């Protein structure tokens, strides 16, 4: 019934992380863990990658999901048309439900702010990812 | 046809590692790059291992092969009798074909050393690994 060792064996999943490349390996990845995967689609040609890229260095909460979660770095024509409608910007945050499910449609509480990516949206940003990550229903 | 910039933009794979475990997934990884794959099989309980731990920090050859490949931990029964005939025992250093065949009879040179895992054997450990990622057939 109740657990053991109250320390971690393996002490963290992403205790490292990696530069991982390419959707699908993405998908897979999160894919062995049965679990909701959070995609990060960034690229820095546009300076405004650079803008989240600042706080989000201090935004540790950022990180902590960034690190214990799948990572994307694409720069080159590659999602189609069909993957994201209008995610033809840069600053795509994608999610994808335990069904490895592209769920882009999932926003938060203030829907209209999650658009104005701001140097400091951070807040929904996080409300989003920490939301992403936290299902609702399961039997209804 | 010549690539281009001499500086691998993903400036390393494993760059990071991590703490892989179960046999299938060691396999789900590797197979995703199509390569051969290395997985060295340990425990603590027997200060065997924590034998070749010992030279394993200054052994940075291991490492470099350790860091870009597999990684396995398994210290309960679970590698069936049909995974390995005599690799009951602990220092289990077991290599995937790019088929993601364990092909645990994958010996060296002086095959008659790989058995008695000395503290300082890294002499094959390391041919042997260095071996197993290393083809010698394709067309013939």
């Amino acid at each position: 019934i109740d657990p053991f060792t109250p320390q971690t064996l393996s002490r963290g999943w992403g205790d490292q992380l990696i530069w991982t490349q390419t959707y699908e390996e993405a998908l897979y990845k999160s894919k062995t863990s049965n679990k909701p995967l959070m995609i990060i689609h960034h690229l820095d040609e546009c300076p405004h990658s650079q803008a989240l890229k600042k706080v989000f260095a201090e935004n540790k909460e950022i990180q902590k999901l960034a690190e214990q979660f799948v990572l994307l770095n694409l720069v080159y024509e590659t999602t189609d048309k069909h993957l994201s409608p209008d995610g033809q910007y840069v600053p795509r945050i994608m999610f994808v439900d335990p069904s490895l499910t592209v769920r882009a449609d999932i926003t938060g509480r203030y829907s209209n702010r999650l658009y104005a990516y701001e140097p400091a949206d951070t807040a929904l940003l996080l409300d989003n990812m920490k939301k992403a990550l936290k299902l609702l229903k399961t039997e209804l």
